[PDB]
């Protein structure tokens, strides 16, 4: 028999949720509370007349299908920023508080919807239009498609004209500058050939923000949205690194730094959030967790449920090159966080693309509510699951936390300290509403693979709890059911054993 003890104190450890970590790049079966309007068709998104380059995706297709895939109505097609304004207004439709939308820098966007351009169509040439950062006269609603140029500033002005500025209640509140700049050069070949170095990304970034924050000052903006790992430590070996790097431990602390000098120079903030990409590079069963993971695999399956902890735990390194080569850099939330603190203290930290894999499988389900209750404890401030609607117990893991019930239910937003005597076997978060504890969350975990786990839980509360209504997903569907409530507990101690492999979300009362 696995006996785990969790001991909470809703007095203690009190931090705010941020409660844009539950979100999604698309459209998913679950309730989500940010959108991220961003990714490799991005880069060469053209506000103007919609179109935008598949780049390496796709055969470097210059074509319509952002409006198709948006669902935009062929009608406003040709209408300014209507991929933009049918994203946006879904997410509003959706009650989804945060929408975040990406900026163009890699330098140029798409001049027409005519297919594959050539790599002697490499931009500048008729195929491409270059952006630039800050238009200098007067901005139109009605942009001039026929001129070479496409703005930025007057794209910002466009959507903060229809919606109002990011401090009102449907302003878009964010904005990326651009998508995986280290990977431009390899995912966007024909608009941005080069690598991109240090100083051109600092520079972009700098000035991008400026001409967006000139138009909406209290828009919020993200960067750089580093692929991964390896752009994190030199921005994928950029070419200038050997220089611009002297004295940094890698190009995190540099972009923080720079910012910042930049901000201290402007005399405003110029880098509200840093964002970054992490799919797991985990590995088990001799594959890994995400990208083509076979589900019939069982030690990628366990893999899985224990990767989670390379975001806060100092004690476990998982079967992946980072772990093996750079635990320097491990944990990963802590070392970033402690970047921050370093370099650019203030500085916001978003997830803007991750995916844990097995989205149809319980353990991908268990991944991700875990993944989630990290997010939380740690202190990210937005998160955006990339994956399509086919992640059905993701989805039941976003939905533990955002929706459990069916009818709004959501976890708290205040997280509160919550222990767990083992954290291979499970994993426990907790939380309240606001500074009340009168009803305390928590999110169970259960990862033992083929036996149930029986919890003894103590909790020092200035409530005294009496029912605790139940909430869960398990192997035997992805829809969260409710379960038979918690009914006899003692000074706030109960026991309750939780079948394996099951995600459990507890209100107490
Ligand atoms: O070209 C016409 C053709 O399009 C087909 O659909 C394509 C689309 O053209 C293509 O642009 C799209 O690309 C995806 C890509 O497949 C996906 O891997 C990628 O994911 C990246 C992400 O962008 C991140 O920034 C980072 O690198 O990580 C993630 C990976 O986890 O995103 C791309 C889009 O941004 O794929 C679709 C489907 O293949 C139509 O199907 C076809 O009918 C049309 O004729
Ligand atoms: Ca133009
Ligand atoms: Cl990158
Ligand atoms: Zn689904």
């Amino acid at each position: 028999a696995k006996v785990v003890d969790i001991r909470i104190d809703t007095s203690a450890e009190r931090k705010p949720i941020s409660p844009y970590i539950y979100g999604s790049n698309q459209e998913l079966d679950a309730t989500v509370t940010a959108k991220r309007f961003g990714g490799n068709r991005t880069t060469g998104y053209n506000w103007e007349n919609n179109f935008s380059n598949a780049g390496s995706d796709w055969l470097h297709y210059s074509d319509t299908y952002l409006l198709e895939d948006g669902g935009v109505p062929k009608g406003e097609w040709s209408t300014p920023a209507s991929v933009v304004t049918t994203f946006h207004d879904k997410a509003l439709s959706k009650n989804v508080p945060y929408t975040l939308i990406t900026l163009q820098a890699a330098g140029y966007v798409s001049a027409d919807g005519n297919g594959p351009v050539s790599q002697e169509e490499t931009a500048p040439s008729s195929r491409w239009k270059e952006v630039k950062f800050e238009k200098g006269a007067p901005f139109s609603l009605t942009p001039d498609t026929e001129d070479d140029y496409v703005y930025m500033d007057e794209f910002v002005n466009y959507l903060v004209n229809k919606y109002g500025n990011a401090s009102t209640p449907t302003g878009i509140k964010g904005y990326s500058i651009d998508n995986e700049p280290a990977l431009w050069s390899h995912t966007h070949p024909r608009i941005h050939p080069d690598n991109v170095t240090a100083k051109e990304l600092i520079e972009k970034s700098v000035a991008l923000s400026k001409a967006v924050k000139k138009v909406d000052p209290y828009a919020e903006i993200f960067g750089p949205a580093l692929y991964g790992f390896a752009a994190y430590e030199t921005l994928q070996s950029a070419p200038d690194w050997g220089t611009e790097g002297e004295g940094y431990r890698w190009f995190i602390d540099y972009y923080l730094d720079k910012m910042k000098k930049a901000s201290d120079e402007e005399g405003k903030r110029l880098l509200d959030v840093l964002d970054v990409h992490w799919y797991p590079e985990a590995r088990g069963g001799g594959e890994r967790i995400c990208f083509g993971a076979d589900p019939r695999n069982i030690e990628t399956n366990k893999a899985r449920l224990q990767a989670p902890r390379t975001l806060w735990d100092p004690t476990y390194i998982e079967d992946s090159w980072i772990g093996q080569w750079k635990k320097d850099f491990l944990p990963i939330l802590p070392n970033l966080l402690d970047s921050i603190e370093k370099y650019y203290p203030g500085t916001k930290l978003a997830i803007t693309e991750y995916d844990y894999g097995g989205g149809n499988h319980i353990t991908g389900g268990i991944a991700q509510a875990d993944v989630l209750g990290i997010f939380g404890k740690y202190g990210v401030y937005l998160a955006t699951f990339w994956g399509d609607a086919s992640n059905n117990y993701t989805e039941a893991g976003i939905n533990l936390y955002t929706n459990y019930d069916g009818k709004g239910g959501k976890f708290g937003d205040t997280s509160v300290k919550c222990e767990t005597s083992d954290i291979e076997v499970s994993s426990a978060y907790a939380s309240i509403v606001g500074e009340d504890d009168s009803k305390l969350h928590i999110i169970l975990l259960n990862k033992n693979y083929d036996q149930p786990t029986t919890f003894n839980f103590s909790i020092d509360s200035s409530k005294n709890y009496t029912i605790g209504n139940v909430w869960a997903f398990d192997r035997g569907s992805s829809n969260i059911t409710q379960r038979t409530p918690i009914v006899n507990i003692k000074d706030n101690t109960f026991t309750y054993t939780v079948p394996a492999l099951t995600a459990c979300h507890i209100v107490l009362e």
